[PDB]
């Protein structure tokens, strides 16, 4: 099974998104997969240092996904976090502008409730 | 990777507890193995027919724990129940009373949070 953390970081009411290298390489959610020997909180902050070369921590653990049909079996959890070699592609979207980056027409909401929402899940 | 789901249902200040048909009995939280193919949510609403024949749905996502280093690695989720519409063996135990069944101070006070606990973790490794 795999395992992938995906992190979002807020300041000002706005969230980091960082520019994927693979695909459409759009501006998305800063995230990877789970290494071997790895906790999800060990990987969040090693793909946070890659991405934006920020120090975080976890503040709670904000919806979790899980699609075993996927292949192969998939987790993807979302942790809500907190700031604490190439030059990184980052930008600080303002929430209300979300929708504009194309993000789920079943949320947004999700992280503007912040901590209201920890601990959801979805299972498909 | 084996994943694992613990239900916690609570009514009345009471937390659901169901006796293990294995080691020494004793009364302990409902929960087992996530089945290859199945989503944690199936597992647990599965689990929970099994052992306390109710039918339940998912609140919220309280607790999860990994442990990378366990052989094999282990996923440990704790979701909060609640009910909705052979003879199990079930009781209803106040939270204020479970460290008569050995739960720890830390854990009665994550699950007497509740709600406010909600997404929860920590990440366990050796040394
Ligand atoms: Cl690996």
């Amino acid at each position: 099974m795999q395992v992938r953390v995906t992190g979002i970081l807020i300041e000002d009411e706005k969230v980091l998104l960082v520019k994927q290298k693979v695909a459409n390489r759009d501006w998305s959610l800063p995230g990877g997969r789970v290494e071997n020997g790895e906790t999800l909180e060990e990987a969040m902050i090693r793909e946070m240092r890659e991405e934006t070369g920020l120090e975080v921590k976890i503040k709670k653990l904000l919806y979790v996904c899980d699609k075993p049909d996927a292949s192969p079996s998939l987790l993807h959890i979302t942790f809500l976090l907190e700031r604490i070699n190439p030059i990184h592609d980052v930008q600080m979207v303002p929430i209300n502008e979300l929708s504009y980056y194309g993000f789920s027409e079943t949320f947004i909401n999700l992280i503007s409730g912040g901590l209201a929402n920890a601990g959801s899940y979805q299972g498909l």
